């Protein structure tokens, strides 16, 4: 009954290296272990990284050229993912610590595996995309499938989790559902509500359009509303959720206004289905605030209630000006007209009466 934490000294250090998040995995780690939260987790090393299982989903076409750029040096590789030293072996740690969070699942090993550095949902199996090179979340999803007759992914990144739904758009032994800012310009630009899949994979597609400004009470309505229609018509045998904390107050993207006690409510509506659930990282660029958040929220799985003051640590000082645990939603308005919302909950409820 005790969840599994996928870490290790080296791993966090290789995750610490990344461009466009530098020490947010020490930052999170850092954090969570100041709340001593790490003493009530079974603690995984993550498995070594081979070219094959990540073959399972990439092609090896890509694969090649990937790991060639990355010993020095078209697919992806350019504007947002450039080619970078290293990128592969860094890209192929997080696709084979998801993968090893997955097989702890399958082991009976525990109900809920955590792996925070995981969770880039936009690389393709040929295509780098959107600070995306390798999409472990795929990995770790075709691991639970050896096991789980039904997988169900839930998105909850301020961006469309494009990488993984076109990945299992053919397919309705995977159903994957987005909450993300849908907006003309914004990226990736797909995930509208119409994107209900293709082929046999239609209508296990779910894509929910939010606009900037929503808050925890309005945007978890709509997510349990979604949340409920979706374990009813589909019956997952597990769930692989994406957790991205770039939806919180404060952050860059400046987007959504949400705050970890609300995403904490979606977390605690799907841990209360009793399933095989892999915990997922994602965006957060916030460094801090992605620091407060997912450390709350490994106190949301461990059913615990943390401080208010953030202990001191090695990151004690990046934590101002308040120094709290929790975040305050900015002052800027809501907007999603209650409306359109409403009409979005439709389409998707109809969606999914056709789900057998
Ligand atoms: C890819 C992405 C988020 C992905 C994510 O979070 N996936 O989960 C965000 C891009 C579009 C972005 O917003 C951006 C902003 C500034 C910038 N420069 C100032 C160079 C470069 C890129
Ligand atoms: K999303
Ligand atoms: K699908
Ligand atoms: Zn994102």
């Amino acid at each position: 009954l005790v969840p599994v934490y996928i870490y290790s000294p080296e791993y966090v250090s290789m995750c610490d290296s990344l461009a466009k998040i530098p020490k947010r995995a020490s930052m999170v780690h850092s954090l969570i272990e100041a709340y001593a939260l790490h003493k009530q987790m079974r603690i995984v090393k993550p498995k070594v990284a081979s070219m094959e299982e990540m073959a399972t989903f990439h092609t090896d076409a890509y694969l090649q050229h990937l790991q060639k750029v990355s010993q020095e040096g078209e697919y992806g590789l350019g504007y947002d993912c450039p080619a970078t030293e290293g990128i592969f072996d860094y890209a192929a740690a997080i696709g084979e610590a998801t993968i090893t969070a997955a097989q702890c699942l399958i082991d009976g090993m525990c109900k809920v595996a955590i792996n925070w550095s995981g969770g880039w949902h936009h690389a393709k199996k040929d295509e780098a995309s959107g600070f995306c090179y390798l999409n472990d979340a795929v990995l770790g999803i075709l691991r639970l499938r050896r096991k789980f007759e039904r997988i169900l992914y839930v998105d909850l990144d301020l961006h469309h989790g494009d990488g993984v739904e076109d990945a299992f758009s053919f397919t309705s032994k995977v159903m994957t559902v987005s909450l993300h800012k849908f907006s003309p310009g914004f990226f990736p630009g797909t995930g509208d509500v119409s994107d209900v899949g293709l082929g046999k994979g239609r209508y296990y597609s779910v894509n929910v359009p939010i606009q900037d400004g929503i808050q925890d009470e309005k945007y978890y309505q709509i997510c349990e509303s979604v949340l409920k229609e979706v374990y009813q018509a589909f019956n997952p045998k597990a769930v692989v959720l994406q957790l991205g904390a770039d939806t919180i107050a404060g952050d860059p993207m400046c987007s959504f206004n949400m705050t970890p006690v609300g995403i904490g409510k979606c977390l605690k509506y799907i841990l209360q289905w009793q399933l095989a659930t892999l915990i997922l990282g994602g965006g957060g660029y916030n460094l801090a605030n992605t620091a407060r958040c997912w450390t709350y929220l490994t106190g949301v799985i461990l059913g615990k209630t943390l401080s208010s003051e953030i202990p001191d640590h090695e990151f004690f000082t990046a934590y101002g000006p308040d120094y709290v645990l929790e975040i305050t939603p900015s002052c800027r308005p809501d907007r999603n007209e209650p409306h359109r919302i409403q009409q979005i909950l439709n389409y998707i409820k109809g969606n999914l009466k056709h789900v057998v």
